[PDB]
């Protein structure tokens, strides 16, 4: 029932992203440098790993959402969240 | 009861931190290179994440402890930990 | 019973390696630009957190596997996973 959560950051500033897996939902904490907001992503888990890298000034993420036993992968190139090619068997 | 660990890295000797959340209390162990060692972290939580990043060659940390749904930043930049403004609404 | 992930990323590519803790097994997940593939790492655990550098283009893994309250840190130097000098008092 406590909420697990997960971190990642780039740049110097820096950005930082926060995901909360809560009660099965996961939801996105961001600072870009001055105060705290709410980010775009929000999906289904109950535990959540996350990293990411810069090409140049792009910042791409990838979140691990699990549900049970199942690994759902969620992936931001700056234009939304979607669905990424990850799959495990376990 | 078990254990729950978060780990980040720093440079290319490296430097390494792993967090440990153990029966409600987070510590810290650090590698600098030769011998791993106990650090000046010490924060109440059931649930640890961390990220990283350098300015220059200043290592910033930030770990994200939380106890039930209340999720609490720790800051290092240097000269001791201290409280961030990370804030979340679980 | 549910999995617990953490993952780890490296380059421009990038390189991407998940680890999933399922059922006191840690396996490990692989993406090097062109589908997802299981990789070497197997270790017991029913927790898992990862970090990783690069020197040059040599990539560093090192995981951290618990069991209990005991952590048993994984080193992956490009030839194989060995067993680090990681201790802890938990
Ligand atoms: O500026 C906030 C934001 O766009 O940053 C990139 C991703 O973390 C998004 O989910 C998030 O909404
Ligand atoms: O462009 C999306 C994608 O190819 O990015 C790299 C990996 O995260 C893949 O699983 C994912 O489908
Ligand atoms: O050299 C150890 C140390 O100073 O490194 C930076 C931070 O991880 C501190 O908590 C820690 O005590
Ligand atoms: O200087 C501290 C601080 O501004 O650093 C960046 C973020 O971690 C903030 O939450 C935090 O308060
Ligand atoms: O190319 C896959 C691989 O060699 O990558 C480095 C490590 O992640 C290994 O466990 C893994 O088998
Ligand atoms: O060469 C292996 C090693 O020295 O690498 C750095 C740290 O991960 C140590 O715990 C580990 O034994």
């Amino acid at each position: 029932s406590s909420v697990q959560t997960a971190a990642t950051s780039w740049g110097t500033v820096p950005s930082i992203r926060v995901y909360t897996a809560n009660n099965g939902k996961i939801t996105e904490r961001c600072w870009d440098g001055k105060g705290w907001y709410t980010g775009a992503f929000n999906e289904p888990g109950d535990n959540v790993s996350v990293t990411s890298w810069l090409v140049g000034s792009a910042i791409h993420i990838r979140v691990y959402a699990s549900t049970g036993t199942t690994t759902t992968e969620w992936c931001w190139d700056g234009k939304g969240w979607y669905k990424g090619a990850y799959t495990a068997t376990n």
